[PDB]
């Protein structure tokens, strides 16, 4: 299947 | 605020 | 000082 | 599927 | 203020 | 039989 | 006010 | 069947 | 005001 | 027998 | 006189 | 005797 | 709706 | 979405 | 025999 | 045998 | 509406 | 004897 | 008069 | 997912 | 009969 | 790290 | 020798 | 005497 | 359907 | 598939 | 004697 | 002796 | 339909 | 004296 | 499969 | 009579 | 692993 | 000596 990589998310 | 999808691979 | 993220691969 | 905002008044 | 009317939405 | 779809109705 | 029939499939 | 309004005076 | 006269309606 | 239909009369 | 949908006279 | 084959019928 | 005969082999 | 109609298929 | 997909709507 | 519609007024 | 007359039908 | 066939008659 | 499939007056 | 026949020798 | 060899398949 | 995909190898 | 999807000698 | 041979007959 | 005589030896 | 017809075979 | 294959449709 | 069909109207 | 007349047949 | 048949119509 | 006769001496 | 010698046969 | 085929040998 | 479909020697 798909291979995804997300470092990080910051919501302010 | 933000609305939607977020990620390395997004399949809608 | 806001940083989203880092990906090392 | 569908992604968005709906309504009589949409203040965004 | 803003005044808006939306009849309807059909998504199929 | 028949296949109908109505979103909505606003009567103001 | 309003008068009549309303719906997705109206069979009068 | 029939759909409407009858009478000597009709104000709509 | 308005003055109307209807002598009847037959719906068969 | 005879099949007659009269909507109506107004006598003013 | 007479009045109606069907008048027989 | 006769040999006949019918796949299908769609009536709408 | 539809009227008649339907089948793989129809003998009438 | 898509609307497709297929009567039938005969495979021999 | 036959191999694959069959239908009114085929999404692959 | 016979196959069809018969009458004084025929509306299909 | 339409007015139609059919005397008779003989099928032998 | 004789063989007769009459579908019908309409008298208006 | 007479009416039918077979009429023999 | 995948759909078919797989092997060293494939005879349909 | 027939001689056939298949090393391997990767479906991902 | 590294991402490698090898289907297969046949050594006859 | 070595054989595989990823080979790191 | 008369000698005769008939293999077969196919009617379709 | 078929009309006749069949046989290895036919005497008629 | 294939459609074949053989009448007859006589071997003496 | 005879040797081989006979038929309306022969596949070898 | 005789073989076949006989009559005023023959439909074979 | 067809109309046919056969007087007579004598087979001796 | 063989007779098949007669048809009168 | 194969069809025939084998042997050191074949008389046919 | 006749003299015949066959070593061998391989069918694959 | 070689693949070899030998029919036959006759030593007279 | 040797005789066969495959001879390894």
């Amino acid at each position: 299947g798909p291979l995804g990589m997300l470092g990080g998310v910051v919501i302010a």
